């Protein structure tokens, strides 16, 4: 287990927050990979959990994105970790959410709830997306307002900045929602692609396996009734080995917090 040193931190709800760290040398991925990372507990013992990568592959340093558990055994120690300390990361990546075990198309979706946006924090970040599809959608569905304020700020600084924040409009399209908290536009992802609500708001064509592509991130649950959908307009799972229309990958072990 490789020892990374904690470059930057930030908070951003009273379960969310964000750090980067220092990037192993022998590491080598591909956006949407995660890998195993950690802390020792009191006995030196290391607790380790899966986490995807939410910076782009070409980025020097790693970046993820967060939840804090009540009494998780990782994060209730993670959720404390500043700049300077260091964490524990096995740089071997694997994964499911990765660009190569969908065939290349039109229009990439990413479908995430919570945390789940993150492996596309990295993908809205790497080139290939952009290269090997016209158009990227982001799906991003939480709560409140504040869960999707990481998000918000990433997709802001990608359509805001002077070299390509100009070469990503039109190609980088971000549709947040909340279930809970009142905000502009609300519902969860199977609701308004069974309704067809996303394609209305955003002015396109139905979802159709010649044109569209997604990558899936949320409980097994919600992957489930995701997946439901999209094969209701006639999408189907694919993998590494044999590319097809999409590709979904737990954000996390259970019901969720
Ligand atoms: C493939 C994969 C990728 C993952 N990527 C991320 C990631 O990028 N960021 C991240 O914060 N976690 C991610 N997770 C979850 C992560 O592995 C850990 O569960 C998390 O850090 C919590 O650890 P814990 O020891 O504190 O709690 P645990 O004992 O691990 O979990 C207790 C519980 O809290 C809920 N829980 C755990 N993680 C989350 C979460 N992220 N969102 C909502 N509820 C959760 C679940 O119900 C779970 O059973 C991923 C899991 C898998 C399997
Ligand atoms: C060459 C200018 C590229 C501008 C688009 C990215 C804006 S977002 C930018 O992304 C980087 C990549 O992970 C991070 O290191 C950085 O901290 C973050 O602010
Ligand atoms: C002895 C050098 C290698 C140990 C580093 C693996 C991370 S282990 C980790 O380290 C952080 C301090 O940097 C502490 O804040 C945290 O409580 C501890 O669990
Ligand atoms: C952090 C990277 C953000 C993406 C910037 C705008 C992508 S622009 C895009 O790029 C492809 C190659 O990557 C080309 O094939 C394509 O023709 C061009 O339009």
């Amino acid at each position: 287990p490789d020892a990374q040193t904690v470059t930057s931190v930030r908070h951003w709800t009273d379960t969310l927050f964000s750090f980067r760290v220092t990037r192993p040398q022998t590491l080598r991925f591909r956006s949407g990979e995660f890998v195993m990372i950690g802390l020792l507990d009191d006995n030196g013992k290391p607790i380790m959990r899966a986490y995807s990568i939410a910076s782009p592959a070409w980025d020097e340093e790693l970046e993820f994105y967060s939840i804090k558990v009540p009494d998780g055994p990782l994060t209730s120690r993670l959720q404390h970790i500043k700049v300077g300390e260091q964490i524990i990361l096995r740089p071997k990546p694997v994964g499911t959410l990765v660009i190569d075990a969908l065939l290349p198309g039109k229009r990439l979706w990413f479908l995430a709830t919570g945390t789940g946006i993150a492996p596309f924090a990295s993908l809205m970040r790497e080139p290939e997306a952009y290269e090997k599809f016209d158009e990227v959608i982001m799906m991003h569905a939480c709560r409140t307002v504040a869960e999707l304020e990481y998000g918000r700020q990433l997709v802001e600084a990608l359509q805001e900045d002077p070299l390509i924040g100009e070469l990503v409009e039109g190609k980088l399209k971000y549709y947040p929602t909340t279930t809970r908290e009142e905000f502009h536009h609300m519902g969860r992802i199977t609701d308004n692609l069974a309704s067809g609500k996303v394609f209305e708001d955003l002015g396109i064509a139905p979802m159709n396996p010649e044109t569209d592509r997604a990558m899936v991130c949320g409980s097994l649950a919600f992957n489930v009734d995701v997946m439901k959908v999209l094969e209701s307009y006639g999408l189907r799972e694919g993998a590494n080995s044999e590319p097809r229309e999409f590709v979904v990958e737990k954000a996390f072990v259970g019901e969720g917090i």
